[PDB]
């Protein structure tokens, strides 16, 4: 079964790394901003084989009139935000949930907190502290998910791969 999955979210949240770590079991060298890339993976979820078409989108605001072109016939959306960027988190409800629902009213949304490894990280906590900012907790993620009518909230690290397979397993489970 062919399943189309589109990934959106603010620039630098870890969309590309998420997709490349999942499909190749390797974390990308540098940070090259995505224009548009196309990945695929053969998955087995609950006894079913699936062709998972993964569509990587640009998080830069410049591509606002270009991004909705990826949206038709989408089976499941991943809206991504960094657990370590409150700003990216606020934009889940301010930008990404509205943009997805204006074009795809019904398509299931999975909300995905990325960079889980960085949540308990010393340098990062302290760097957010100096701006009177704090990492996004799990309860807040779940409330945001309910807020945007997401079908699942999941947390993962593209770096350690912690929670990474479940993201896509649940993405497929929201279509099936
Ligand atoms: N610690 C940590 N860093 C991560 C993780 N995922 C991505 N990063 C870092 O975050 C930066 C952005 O990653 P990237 O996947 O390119 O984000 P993006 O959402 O694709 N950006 P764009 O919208 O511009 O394409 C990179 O420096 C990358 O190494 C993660 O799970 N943990
Ligand atoms: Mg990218």
């Amino acid at each position: 079964q062919a399943i189309k999955c589109v990934v959106v979210g603010d620039g630098a949240v870890g969309k590309t790394c998420l997709l490349i770590s999942y499909t190749t079991n390797a974390f990308p060298g540098e940070y090259i901003p995505t224009v548009f890339d196309n990945y695929s993976a053969n998955v087995m979820v609950d006894g079913k084989p699936v062709n998972l078409g993964l569509w990587d989108t640009a998080g830069q605001e410049d591509y606002d009139r270009l991004r909705p072109l990826s949206y038709p016939q989408t089976d499941v959306f991943l809206i991504c935000f960094s657990l370590v960027s409150p700003a990216s988190f606020e934009n889940v409800r301010a930008k990404w949930y509205p943009e997805v629902r204006h074009h795809c009213p019904n398509t299931p949304i999975i909300l995905v907190g990325t960079k889980l490894d960085l949540r308990d990280d010393k340098d990062t906590i302290e760097k957010l502290k100096e701006k009177k900012l704090t990492p996004i907790t799990y309860p807040q993620g779940l409330a945001m998910a309910k807020e945007i009518g997401a079908v699942k909230y999941l947390e993962c690290s593209a770096l350690t791969q912690r929670g990474l397979k479940t993201v896509f397993d649940e993405a497929i489970r929201a279509v099936l």
